């Protein structure tokens, strides 16, 4: 046993090994649209993924990560609330056992079926390990998934999932274009927060897109066939791998749009 999402080891238990769980800038949060302040000084986000180099997909026992080559300034996030250049290192999702739950952020207490996190690190810190120890070390771009029409750009991910069913399995995953996971609009909300899994470090500038993407029920079903457990262990379906909303405390969520 370590941390997870079960009754015995789930989010309510995390603070015992990670006391920052009750800290002042924990994520996710509910985004109250009537209270987020429009900030006309925010810049447009700049998402430069044309030279992205995906490498590998890995089931890590809590989600699956699609990992990228981050040894140079290939796929980067710049602009919006950010200073400097943040390199994409990996993306992953959180999702539910049912379509009415699964996202980590909520919008006016509305839950989406899933949430995509594109994780980037601030190049001024040299490496990802150094970046997570800094209050401005990461930028995570969060995108909500609603169940509807299929997302064609997601299908290459859903088709490889059978090959990484269990914890610690990985597969080569090259030539994957993460632009195919973006919505039309880059309007966003932003706030200072944390990693949403242990060690829950308070190193993240959250940029959460307003426009969800649509995925089909067949595609999200495939997420829910993954397993938390390793090969040969008792089957535990990888579902409901989301942390509930944490109190906002002394923070302000800004909107990029009016
Ligand atoms: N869900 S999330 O907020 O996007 C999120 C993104 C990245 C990480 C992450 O790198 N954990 C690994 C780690 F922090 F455990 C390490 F110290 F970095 F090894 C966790 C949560
Ligand atoms: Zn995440």
């Amino acid at each position: 046993h370590h941390w997870g999402y079960g009754k015995h080891n789930g989010p309510e238990h995390w603070h015992k090994d990670f006391p920052i769980a009750k800290g002042e800038r924990q994520s996710p949060v509910d985004i109250d649209t009537h209270t987020a302040k429009y900030d006309p000084s925010l810049k447009p986000l700049s998402v430069s993924y044309d030279q992205a180099t995906s490498l590998r997909i890995l089931n890590n026992g809590h989600a699956f990560n699609v990992e990228f080559d981050d040894s140079q300034d290939k796929a980067v996030l710049k602009g919006g609330p950010l200073d400097g250049t943040y390199r994409l290192i990996q993306f992953h999702f959180h999702w539910g056992s049912l379509d009415g739950q699964g996202s980590e952020h909520t919008v006016d207490k509305k839950k989406y079926a899933a949430e995509l996190h594109l994780v980037h690190w601030n190049t001024k810190y040299g490496d990802f390990g150094k970046a997570v120890q800094q209050p401005d070390g990461l930028a995570v771009l969060g995108i909500f998934l609603k169940v509807g029409s299929a997302k064609p750009g997601l299908q290459k991910v859903v088709d490889v999932l059978d090959s990484i069913k269990t914890k610690g399995k990985s597969a080569d995953f090259t030539n994957f274009d993460p632009r195919g996971l973006l919505p039309e609009s880059l309007d966003y909300w932003t706030y200072p927060g944390s990693l949403t899994t242990p060690p829950l470090l308070e190193c993240v500038t959250w940029i959460v897109l307003k426009e969800p993407i649509s995925v089909s029920s067949e595609q999200v079903l495939k997420f829910r066939k993954l397993n938390f457990n390793g090969e040969g262990e008792p089957e535990e379906l990888m579902v409901d791998n989301w942390r509930p909303a944490q109190p906002l405390k002394n923070r302000q969520i800004k909107a990029s749009f009016k």
